[PDB]
């Protein structure tokens, strides 16, 4: 099975729904094992180690760009500090580039939201109108 | 500006034009440096070294996926021949992976052809009805 971390920020609780949805559809569709944070029961300070540890495990990590990852990430308002959750250029730096796949959510015109030090621009363009769509592709960007 | 090679087998005559105009317009529409083995009198047995020296020097490499390409890619692998410039494991595995921009060509239901060496599965779908939103990604893909 693909071993799939899920890198995202809590922008909401309607966002963390979307993305807790997405795991459970994940696990129970497609047979990908979820490296979740609600699953692991993750406490605030302990964020940054368990997706630092969950990337070097994981074969595919999902980066869920939504307008408040992708902006969190490209400023780093104060640095790192434990509480993280948002891949760092150094995070990325240091892990093997095929793992990433971004997804992009609530972009216009194609500008896919995507954090400026991803070196390849690629991003999946969640299409909120096709979802069945979207995940086809996203079960190919992990499996295939 | 971006300097871009152009991976692609001479499938046929109308192919060759269609990577031709692409060239052209990626010149001419996005100020792009496009390196193609027809602009440099690369003669067939020669073309594979050709490759290879180009992509050393080039910021993106684009890799024309047809069902041609991607059949002689998943079965030879890196014995292709010395006339082709197909991507090979080594070659994909030992470049620098942001360069590699994949671009899916007649493939049907989003199962977008890509040699099964190619650790991320991220290319770019050709959309024949909607060439305007197409050529922006690559764009995007290219330049960002």
């Amino acid at each position: 099975s693909p071993h799939v971390f899920i890198s995202y920020s809590w922008s909401s609780e309607d966002h963390k729904e979307w993305v807790l949805d997405l795991a459970n559809k994940l696990m129970k569709e497609s047979g990908v094992e979820v490296i979740l944070d609600r699953w692991h029961g993750v406490v605030g300070h302990d964020r940054f180690e368990f997706m630092e540890n969950s990337i070097k495990i994981a074969d595919k990590v999902l980066v869920i760009c939504d307008k408040d990852y992708c902006e969190k990430a490209n400023t780093r308002r104060g640095g790192v500090g434990t509480e993280t959750m948002i891949i760092t250029p150094n995070i990325y730096n240091n892990t093997k580039q095929e793992k990433f796949i971004p997804i992009s959510l609530g972009e216009e015109n194609g500008e896919y939201f995507l954090p400026d030090f991803f070196k390849s621009r690629f991003a999946l363009g969640w299409n909120y109108e096709d979802i069945d769509k979207s995940y086809k592709e996203l079960e190919r960007l992990i499996w295939e």
